[PDB]
């Protein structure tokens, strides 16, 4: 399924507001294609290059799905470096910013959403500062650069400290064999979008 615009693609009026509100028209190829599998709850594998648009099919996708009133962590994304784990932040609370959605960047009441480096996160997991046991969805973007700078062991020790019945959604722009791991290993019959 192609959705080729925002309105049809049965997003909250709240969250639609934001996504007007950043400067968005029309969905990009990629936004076209994901948003709905993200929505949906599927484990989702997406090849996509560094972006905004990227960035905000995830954003979207997350802001969708949160619990507003529930105020515990419900969402985790991993991210290569704290720069991007600060642009991420930046874009989700500028598309939540007319529903009340709190974000924190782990980089060195409990937000929504956390974003933060592998490392980070771990430390973060191991001091009981977050809690896993809320967390639904869990992000990996720039899969490939966080397994090249050498993250994978930690990657996978954090997924071992979440829930069964998570939503995974990994993004990269290239797909290599360490990547390709991950998705076996963290998901169950994804969506994939290459």
């Amino acid at each position: 399924e192609i959705v080729d615009n925002f309105d049809d693609m049965n997003l909250k009026e709240s969250l639609l507001r934001g996504i007007y509100a950043y400067g968005f028209e029309k969905p990009s190829a990629i936004q076209q294609r994901a948003i709905i599998p993200c929505i949906k709850g599927y484990d989702v594998i997406a090849q996509a290059q560094s972006g905004t648009g990227k960035t905000a099919t995830f954003a979207i996708s997350i802001l969708q799905q949160l619990e507003i009133e529930f105020k515990e962590t419900q969402a985790l994304v991993l991210a290569p470096t704290r720069e991007l784990a600060q642009q991420i932040q930046k874009v989700i609370l500028a598309l939540g910013d007319y529903m009340g959605a709190t974000c924190h960047a782990c980089i060195g009441e409990a937000p929504h959403i956390v974003v933060g480096t592998p490392g980070r996160v771990f430390d973060m997991l191991n001091r009981r500062y977050l809690s896993p046991k809320w967390i639904k969805m869990f992000v990996l973007d720039e899969a490939d650069e966080m397994l090249s700078r050498g993250f994978k062991d930690q990657i996978y020790e954090i997924f071992q400290k979440l829930n069964t019945s998570i939503q995974v959604v990994l993004l990269s722009a290239t797909m290599p064999t360490d990547v390709l791991e991950v998705t076996k290993k963290f998901m169950r019959d994804p969506i994939r979008i290459l």
